[PDB]
């Protein structure tokens, strides 16, 4: 079963970390640890994660935008080709990178996206 | 054999709006003509269409970023399901439409991006 302080359920551990960070860093740290920020399949999964949360504490989720560059699309349909284009120096803007975190509303348990910079807790998940 | 103030390059028309209208306005514009807003495919068609511009004018292409909903990712790579999912009432933020205008930089022509209300000229397409 599942090691040290990591909670199971199915087939799955999960760890609830204590430290702020940011998202890549939360990243880092679950993957230092042979994890990854949760990643949630289902609603049974989603109840599992809540009852071992605290309604003072928010927490990053696996689930983000990563941002650069935009879904560029022809009117008509013709398919986008990046080799192909006209843009002026500095020009296409990139998008912004996203985060999905995890927190209560007095709405109860809910997801936010947010800066992937912003410090917060964070959920890892590995297999078992 | 396009019709009058239509501009003729291999085997297609073009027009070239004096109005300046929204992104969406300026496609029904060139819509109900029977054409699109300019989709451009090659160096050859992008040298052909500043020919036919003045420098002291921007106007619509027909390239954009719809925005809508981001491109949501779990971190393993597991495809995101809108129907599974548990944002906050309000959440997640609504990516924002991006439209891509061709201009004159002293650099000479190129694209930027804009927002898609802001009010443009524009260029139409169609076949011959």
């Amino acid at each position: 079963s599942c090691p040290t302080p990591w909670t199971s359920f199915q087939s799955s551990c999960y760890f609830i970390s204590t430290g702020m960070q940011s998202w890549t860093k939360s990243q880092k740290n679950c993957s230092v640890m042979g994890a990854d920020l949760v990643v949630i399949n289902t609603r049974e999964e989603q109840d599992f994660i809540i009852q071992n949360l605290k309604r003072n504490s928010s927490y990053f989720l696996g689930l983000s935008d990563p941002g650069g560059r935009r879904h560029w699309q022809w009117v008509d349909q013709t398919p986008y080709n990046e080799n192909v284009t006209f843009w002026h120096s500095g020009e296409p803007n990139n998008l912004d990178e996203r985060c999905a975190i995890i927190n209560f509303r007095s709405e109860e348990w809910g997801w936010n996206d947010i800066h992937c910079h912003v410090p917060q807790k964070s959920i890892c998940k590995m297999k078992k």
